[PDB]
């Protein structure tokens, strides 16, 4: 699925969230970190945000 | 892109190679871990491979 970001659909899956080794990609940057700014979990495995990276493709 | 990992382009583009809090996503997560063992630079940008997460779509 190219779809947007699940949260505000507005903008591309470019917010990938970290949990050790593993990151998850169903967000924007901007709307994967207010979830780890205001503590909340990874919508795809509710496990704790420990970083957002800015993803880039090509 | 839909397009496979740039180096085998035989895995998808799941190896996101974290330069500080910006990724780069051109390369599987296998392909990308052997780039940071051999000590290469980033593809995208030469810039060195700090980390890699395998990333999961959603
Ligand atoms: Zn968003
Ligand atoms: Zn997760
Ligand atoms: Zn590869
Ligand atoms: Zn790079």
């Amino acid at each position: 699925c190219l779809e947007p970001c699940v949260i505000c659909q507005s903008r591309p899956k470019n917010g990938c969230i970290v949990h050790g080794r593993t990151g998850h990609l169903m967000a924007c940057y901007t709307c994967a970190k207010k979830l780890k700014n205001r503590n909340k979990l990874c919508p795809v495995c509710r496990e704790p945000i420990q970083s957002v990276v800015l993803t880039y493709m090509s």
